[PDB]
């Protein structure tokens, strides 16, 4: 219930020439809850970055004014009131158009109601908007073709009518539905503000005279500077002070758009015209739930990620060019025997193949999904800690039958250390450094938001680790022993060899010793540093999302 | 001077339920030259996939009917007179507007004019549309704060206005201007049917009084089938036949789209009063310069391509990073002396790591280039040749100093053998394998037109060649010795060995020899072959490219 009152006074934005030039120059207005405003202007005008200043999205020293909600600067507790539509529509491609209002109704509704309240609720804006012909279908890329470009809008508004915000800021609503769904929709956007009290702020665009009809306070935008704040009936009056007049009868929705370009300078003489006469009169006028609240905010946040990649049939090929890879992995050292430098190299083989493969493919998790998980994070949808919470347990389904499928070929090809104890050991050593490494490649990927700038990151950064992980060179100066410790393959290396070779004397009985295990690193202290590593790479990359609210 | 007539007749396009749901049922219409159509209807009708089908860009077993173009189906030489402006604008993020109509001035006009006529006819559709104060300002994407959103359409519809085409198929192009500008681009769009005599199609969603005037013959569609099919003062007129009129004076076109879903079940007598009344009525009406122009395209694409990557300051960190990687490759094996297992490591570490680098890093530039690609070449503006040719030359410019600069304190460093000819020779064979292993990522990459499920087919591959590349398993089964000459990575590891360590008879005498050089391949046949791996892997990535036209 709380009564959004919005005031902003003389906001400018100026970006750099790429001297600089002023997109917004001396905007004022009041925006008091029940008031059903308009941004009206030319195709240049300064609407969208004024509309992405008073929703808080545009923040920096390039602003120049005050936004005040409740005669407050805007807060983080006041940017979960504010829903902002905005004029391209970010959706998950995946899920059809139910599915989507769904748990946006699930995800945000009080949660002191129970779940068939939050889906009447879901299924009582679908019909309201008109999308119940295409309640069942995809809401698809610009490849996967999905819905319509007016259901792909009207998607986008009941994804924030089920929020019911006290600020509601449209960023041009209706450009793209027809004359006849554009009054439905502002009649929909009037009865949220002479109905249940809100404060709604629009940009529409191409309007008729009775969707102008049901406007209370028009601004009239112009080049930055506005020409007219106030009534609906009040302007194509307001300009008969300075003395322009159709000459037969039009709507006023095009004349005041025909003025605002100066259709002898009719554009200079209304902006001062507006600055002394009708301009100082708006300067007159101026715990134990909160767990369960969290689970399921997981349990939503998890079954719409694993409805994601239910249309993906690329899995059966990688389970299959892995089962290809240990076939090969198998056959080459199928001559080999248990007595140890020909096996070193197949340990050391593994470490590389599941250091690089999972680090490589876990970085395009957080960057494939930038778009849509900014957009969220600034609405205040779910928390980040939920949300970091459903990548890494939707990874992990099948980031651990690879390494399984892998293993179980190749080590019965290659007739390794026989029995179910050394063979369990090594399958869980092998799941702890591939859950390591992935790590990894989340850390880089939330870090540099780009798959291809991470890509070149994390190749180099696995190399090295390859490198300084205790295969390759022999004598390394003793300056530079300690990087093996920084290292993930290291710890995985050492593991492999310790599972297989034991503490070493059957094979000093049997027959370098130098780096068989026989060496620095125990065994539970490299178990102790891969949990570690495992929690300090998702810490990193939590706290390099921390950064993203924009 | 193409004199296009297109003819569609009872054309029926069904989707799946993901039964089937008819999208269109039955829709015909005569587009001779000169007439200037409208398509309307409700924001669920089938506009806009029967535009994507009479522009040729909807292909399948799903379109029941017949699009004719003089009196003959779709060929590829009416596939380059025929304009489309799409709904969603997919442009070129960091050119600015001026660079973008530039280069499809100076790459699409008839090529027998000059430079300067190419410029100034650029310069007369700016003027036209009035981009002219975002003339010099970027397009960027969603996060490259760019032009406005009635500024990234006013460039998509001169993107196809300097064709100038015959048939100019125009999907919602005013649902984004203001009123004043929605006139003033249909006079454009009218004028270039009343004018220069063409055969223009739009789809316009909520026009005024007087921008329907302009209209010559307006499709009427609600839900799939159509209702009106002629001219603009008959409808208004036509619908009194069946007796629907307003009370009151109001504007025609809010009317149109009021009676197009029921506003008595009034749509299914407007159907079956159209089928039998005034639907038999439509069916009663019913070589020295060839290579010029081909490298004049290669300058245009690639000067266009080396304007995308000077955004780009995450080259020198890269360039950093693989120094960094240097210093550390010659600081392990800085005490490593001549006489051989310890620089065979070091051999085919590089062979690793320029094997890894490039080829991982090479998936990205076909699938981030897919959305304007697709795009591009389903309009005709350039030849795929020239396009491939262009990727292919942008490249070899830091795909060339990353190697150099590796290899230049890694050899100084580690004191490999001495003299120019040799520190040449290894410095030329790693910039042929690195362009070697890069035709890799171009392939797999162009072939699954994806980076994320190419980059797990790249990965296993590049592994699976480090594996069969002659350096891990000592005593291999004979019949797999012949993998390692699918792989790349063998050719640079015996090229690489066979420069420092000769054919062999120093070391013999200073001092295994088994894979040492004295071996398998020849000096010749393994560069032979590396030449025949860079142009087959390009040769296929053209060949997985040429499938995509869409
Ligand atoms: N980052 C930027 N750098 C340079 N110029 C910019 C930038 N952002 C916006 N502009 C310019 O400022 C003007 C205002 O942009 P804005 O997004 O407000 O337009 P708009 O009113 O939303 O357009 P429309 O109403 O057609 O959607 C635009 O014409 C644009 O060219
Ligand atoms: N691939 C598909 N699968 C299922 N349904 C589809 C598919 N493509 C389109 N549709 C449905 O068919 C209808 C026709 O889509 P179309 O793109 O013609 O709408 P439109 O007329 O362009 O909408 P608008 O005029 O608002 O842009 C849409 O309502 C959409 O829901």
């Amino acid at each position: 219930c709380f009564p959004i009152t919005l005031k902003f006074v003389d906001v400018c934005y100026r970006v750099k020439i790429h001297e600089e030039r002023t997109i917004l120059s001396g905007v004022t207005g009041m925006i008091s809850p029940g008031e059903f405003m308009a941004v009206l202007g030319p195709s240049g005008s300064g609407k969208s970055t004024l509309l992405n200043a008073v929703a808080g999205r545009l923040h920096g020293s390039n602003l120049t004014g005050k936004i005040l909600i409740n005669d407050g600067k805007i807060t983080k507790q006041t940017l979960k009131r504010t829903g902002f539509v905005a004029q391209d529509d970010l959706l998950y491609p995946h899920l059809t158009v139910r599915e989507t209002l769904v748990f946006v109704a699930l995800l945000r509704l009080p949660r002191s109601l129970t779940r068939d309240v939050k889906l009447r609720a879901a299924e009582s804006v679908i019909s309201e908007l008109g999308l119940t012909k295409c309640e069942n279908t995809v809401v698809g890329n610009t490849f996967i073709r999905g819905i319509s470009g007016g259901e792909r809008k009207r998607v986008s508004i009941a994804h924030e009518l089920l929020i019911n915000p006290s600020l509601l800021v449209l960023d041009q609503p209706t450009s793209g539905l027809d004359a006849t769904a554009a009054l439905r929709l502002v009649q929909t956007l009037a009865g949220l503000a002479h109905g249940k009290g809100k404060t709604v702020v629009t940009s529409i665009h191409q309007p008729s005279s009775r969707v102008f009809q049901m406007f209370d306070t028009v601004l009239l935008l112009s080049e930055g500077k506005c020409l007219f704040v106030g009534k609906g009936r009040d302007a194509m009056a307001y300009f008969e002070s300075v003395g322009f007049s159709p000459a037969f009868p039009m709507n006023p929705a095009d004349f005041l758009l025909d003025l605002a370009n100066g259709v002898p300078n009719v554009r200079q003489t209304l902006v001062t015209a507006y600055d002394t006469l009708l301009a100082p009169q708006v300067k007159t006028c101026i715990i134990t739930t909160c767990i369960a609240t969290w689970f399921s905010q997981l349990c939503i946040l998890l079954h719409r990620l694993l409805k994601e990649r239910r249309h993906e049939s690329f899995d059966l090929l990688r389970i299959f060019q892995v089962v290809a890879a240990s076939i090969l992995c198998g056959l080459m050292w199928w001559h080999s025997d248990y007595r140890v430098h020909d096996r070193l190299g197949l340990l050391f083989f593994i470490s590389i193949f599941w250091g690089v493969l999972p680090s490589f493919n876990a970085v395009f998790t957080f960057p494939q999904e930038r778009a849509i998980f900014t957009r969220e994070r600034a609405s205040g949808m779910y928390t980040l800690s939920s949300y970091f919470m459903a990548h890494v347990l939707g990874s992990l389904s099948m980031e651990l039958v690879l390494p399984a499928s892998f293993l179980t070929f190749t080590y019965w090809m290659v007739y390794l250390r026989p029995g179910i104890v050394p063979f369990l050991l090594t399958l869980s050593v092998l799941l702890l450094y591939v859950l390591a490494s992935q790590g990894l490649g989340l850390a880089l990927g939330a870090a540099i938001m780009d798959a291809k700038k991470a890509s070149t990151i994390v190749t180099v950064t696995m190399l090295a680790f390859v490198l300084t992980g205790g295969y390759y060179v022999n004598k390394v100066p003793s300056g530079m022993v300690w990087m093996k410790y920084v290292s993930t393959t290291f710890y995985c290396y050492r593991l492999l060899v310790a599972i297989q070779y034991g503490s070493g004397e059957e094979i000093l009985r049997m027959l370098f010793v130098e780096e068989e295990v026989i060496g620095d690193v125990g065994m539970w202290t490299s178990v102790g540093v891969l949990f570690l590593m495992f929690f300090g790479y998702r810490v990193l990359a939590y706290l390099a999302l921390r950064r993203i609210k924009h």
